[PDB]
């Protein structure tokens, strides 16, 4: 019997395409396992893969959502990325398997 | 796929019509993207547009809502304006489209 | 175009009808405007009208909801009064409708 | 007219039947009045009645629920007792009814 | 007549199989009694049983669920194990049953 | 025997002399008693005395300090008025000393 | 040897001599042991002695300081009582001996 | 008889001279009035003067301290600027006068 | 060079001699190293040594102070035990090498 | 004129030489400038330098102190490293200099 839910939360970094400087973030994933739990090692790998990558955080959220789906194919996955830029607090959510 | 939700939060200022003096506020916008995400620089410009402008926090929330719809036309947007006035904590909310939670 | 929801929160005072002592509270009002937003100055007046009034907080929440309904007639109001009495934290909520 | 909802929260104590030792707790009650508001005085008596009584918090919660139901017969009541024992944070909830019946 | 819901929360530890080091956790259990309440003392022994045991937290949450179901056969139980590994905050949940819909 | 220190904190209001609107504040008072503790009722009256009065919070802090001194003559008093004006958090402190036994 | 410092904190109640109603408080005790530590049971008895007693919190703080001094004679003790009365937060401090640096 | 200490806190903005992008900050000032209390309007104008100015936050703090000294000459002033850049929380303090 | 200061904090438990029951606590140690830094594993072992031991939290603090002194001999050590007992929050401090 | 004090705080990571596993940390540096301010970009690279490095957090604090002193020789520096390991909250402080007393 697998867990019914896993939540993962960690910090990461990427390169902001506009400024071209390092943009730190906090990322959260929540998923319902379907016969496979994502190794913590592998998740960190996915998050650290964005270091030095020019990518906007909106596309980071969706990209990581796609990675988790390709790795363990859960019926429900939510990814939230939180960061700060030019005095604004920003959160972007990507979600697959929620309401239609 | 687009993100399913974006939340933005920042501080701004306007001129209060009743007191005739500068009033601080905190503003949050939550929206369901459809196509492009609102650039943060653009959001900051919208909020900054109210500096020096005499406008009630009720009307500012509604105005900002219409500015976000004009720019990125999301199916759902909610704007919340929080401020402190004469010892009263005030939140004003302006919302267009269907409930997300 | 009215906003779709307003939240107001502030401190006030009443008089405890048993001891005749000042009884401090925090009050939160939440309403859906229908074409009229209650002016903050008017809200403060309503809350301040309870100074010197002997009234239990259970009745004040109901009384205040009535003042708001009569002033701006919203379709949904909720009034929450919080206070602390004989070592009990009390919240009293008075409503009218869904959300 | 009655309030639509009341919440009450206070501290109390009982005696742990294992060690015969004082067993402090926090208790919260929420209920929907139906024609009758429980006096705060009377709630505090109900809570203080457990002082020096040997009773498990699992039983106290249910006992207090019954007491509130007997005093004001609300359509909904929920009693929560929170305490600390052998390094374990415990909450016991006892709940009755709902809206509608 | 028993409670409607009990929530228990405490700290524990196991041994991480990959690094052979102590893997500290917080565990939360919530359940609906059906004519048996889980004694707190029995709960704390279940949780302490993992001290020195090599077991992934994903397995631990499920194992502890199975322990609680076996002790009191409740119609609903949820176990949540929170730990911190390689800079990642982890929460693993195991569930069984629930309240059928308040019709 | 009297306490070594008392701290009091409450909310009040005054009138901003420029705008003539309500200027809400939080006020904290610390004092070392000299044989005599200020009644709370009397402190509340002092604070409530600024209601409707046009005065700057600078001045208020000092005025209240003087009222406390005139009433129970402590060898040490400190008054702190905190308010929020044109998006600036402001704290004004006034303090006064003397000799003990 | 003894500890260098103990701090204790708990809630109590007394009866307000003006309103005659139960008057809740928080009390902290800090002291430097000299050869003996106050048993927690003993402390809780002291704090519970005020239940049902008409006493001002300012008098209570000093009274509890004396009880502590009588029980275990520490070279430094400080007692702080915090309560809420007519919209004012009150802290009363009673202190005895040379103060920590 | 005037105040023994004033504490002011607010938000502002400057322009980062490397990135040329908006560099948002919180500023705290405390000072001992001697004679003169700084008008809040006037303090606010000091802080707002940095908006659209290319100035590093270490310079700004010092610049603002001199402004408060030039306006009201207190025997003690302390200015703290807090900001966030590339994932680092930064506080710059510029302090003058005071007995020990 | 050694660090100038170390703080450790963790949870543990003992057995209350009054009630006979397990008594949980939080413990903090602060020391100035002189040569030796206490291995965290070793600290954990000292705090875990109190499990199933009948001891008052007052004595516990002093006992752990003497263990740390015995292990790494710092010129300054402070131990603080915090617990909750019969509705009373309790903090006990033991200190070695401050002003006497 | 230089600032009187600068505080920097960020998150980093290293590898525990005992367990061989990544440990996350928060690090704060506080210093008094003497006519050189450490550019932020430089501080960030000092902290990033520990990623994958097998080093005890005790040694990290002292090693980072020494990097700040070498780079800008301030008359006071304090480095604090905070982390969590086997259920223990740890803070290591490395400190050099100060304000010379009157």
């Amino acid at each position: 019997k697998s867990p019914s839910l896993v939540r993962l939360k960690t910090r990461g970094e990427s390169v902001c395409p506009i400024s071209k400087t390092v943009d730190s973030f906090e990322v959260s994933v929540e998923y319902i396992p379907r016969g496979a739990v994502l190794a913590i090692e592998e998740f960190k790998k996915m998050v650290d893969s964005y270091r030095g990558r020019e990518i906007l955080h909106e596309e980071l959220a969706v990209d990581l959502l796609e990675k988790v789906k390709a790795a363990v194919n859960p019926p429900y996955v939510k990814v939230t990325v939180k960061s700060y830029y030019i005095g604004v607090e920003v959160e972007v959510v990507a979600e697959s398997g929620g309401v239609p």
